[PDB]
C-alpha cells in the first residue's frame, strides 16, 4: 500500500465462461440481499476477468463495502465456491493486528519463542521482551504476521492453552 | 466451451446447400424472437449428403439452446431432428484438470511434454509468481477429447517426478 489497492478484490474459482457482467450482476445482488450496502446504487463498478487463470478483480465505488464483501469469502456461484481475498498489493497499517504473548517461560530464547508462532504462518514483526541490563526474558513477546488472517488462528491455538506450567494469553495488543 | 455452440441437425432433404440452410435457421431464428441481438444468430453450416445430416455453428450458447426447441420443424416438406453435438458439455469445465506439485523448474513446454502423452490438449496453463516468472508448481489442462481425462489422471496421479509426487484430479 500503504493506501493502495483499497476498493479491489481478488475472486478466485470463478465459473468457467461467466461474464464480466453476469459476476458484477451476481456481487451486487449479494451485496443488496445480505444488507452490506451502505447507500442506494451498485457497490460494484466494475469486474475486470483473466479467463486463462480463471480469477477476477472486483472494483468497488467504495473503501467499507469492499470489506464487508469479504464476507461472501466461499459464496457458491455456478456450482463454484468463490476465493474471495484482499489483492497481494492490500497491506493493513502497521500494527493493526499486533499480537501480546503473554506466559511464556522466561529462560526461552528469540528463535525457540519465534518457533511456536511461525508454526501458525510467517511473521513480518516480533519482539521478546528482555530486561537490558542483563539480557533475561520477561516472559511476554509481541508479533505480527505476513499474512492477516492468521491473527484470529494463532490467537484460537494459542490463547489460554497450556505451555509449561503456565497458561498462554495470546489477544490483539489493544 | 466450443461444442456449446453447435447443433446436429438430421433428417434432411436431398440436394440442399450449406447457405439454403443458413438461410432458413436464421429465418426461423427472426421469426421466434428467440435470437440474442440484431443479426444473423447461425454463422456457418456444414454438410455431409452422404449420411443426410449437418452441423450448425451459432454465434453464441444462449442462442444454440434457443435453437434446440425447432426439433421437428418443417423443411422442404420434411420433419428435422435437432439434437446436442455428442461431446456437448452441460457442466462446462467438468475435466478441467488439476496438476499439482511439478517441479518448480520445469516450464511451459515440459509439462506440456508429460500431459501430451495423452493426447492433444485445447487448454493449458503453468500458474507462475508475476513478481519473478518462478513457477508456482502446479498447472491446469483439458484435453481435446474429454474421455482421456480419466486415463491422464489414471496414469500421472501419483507418479514420482523426480523429486516430487504428483497430484493429478479434476479442477472441480
Amino acid at each position: 500500500g500503504p493506501l493502495g489497492s483499497a476498493r479491489r478484490l481478488y475472486v478466485g474459482n470463478i465459473p468457467f465462461g461467466i461474464t464480466e457482467e453476469a459476476m458484477m450482476d451476481f456481487f451486487n445482488a449479494q451485496m443488496r440481499l445480505g444488507g452490506l450496502t451502505q447507500a442506494p446504487g451498485n457497490p460494484v463498478l466494475a469486474v475486470q476477468i483473466n479467463q486463462d487463470k480463471n480469477f477476477a478483480f472486483l472494483e468497488f465505488r467504495s473503501v467499507d463495502e469492499t470489506t464487508q464483501a469479504m464476507a461472501f469469502d466461499g459464496i457458491i456461484f455456478q456450482g463454484q465456491s468463490l476465493k474471495i481475498r484482499r489483492p497481494h498489493d492490500y497491506q493493513p497499517l502497521p500494527g493493526a493486528h499486533k499480537l501480546f504473548i503473554g506466559g511464556l517461560p522466561n529462560y526461552l530464547n528469540d528463535d525457540q519463542v519465534k518457533e511456536l508462532l511461525t508454526s501458525f504462518g510467517p511473521l513480518k514483526a516480533f519482539n521478546l521482551v528482555k530486561d537490558s541490563a542483563t539480557g533475561l526474558s520477561k516472559g511476554y513477546a509481541f508479533c505480527e504476521y505476513v499474512d492477516i488472517n492468521v491473527t484470529d488462528q494463532a490467537i484460537a491455538g494459542l490463547n489460554g492453552m497450556q505451555l509449561g506450567d503456565k497458561k498462554l494469553l495470546v489477544q490483539r495488543a489493544s
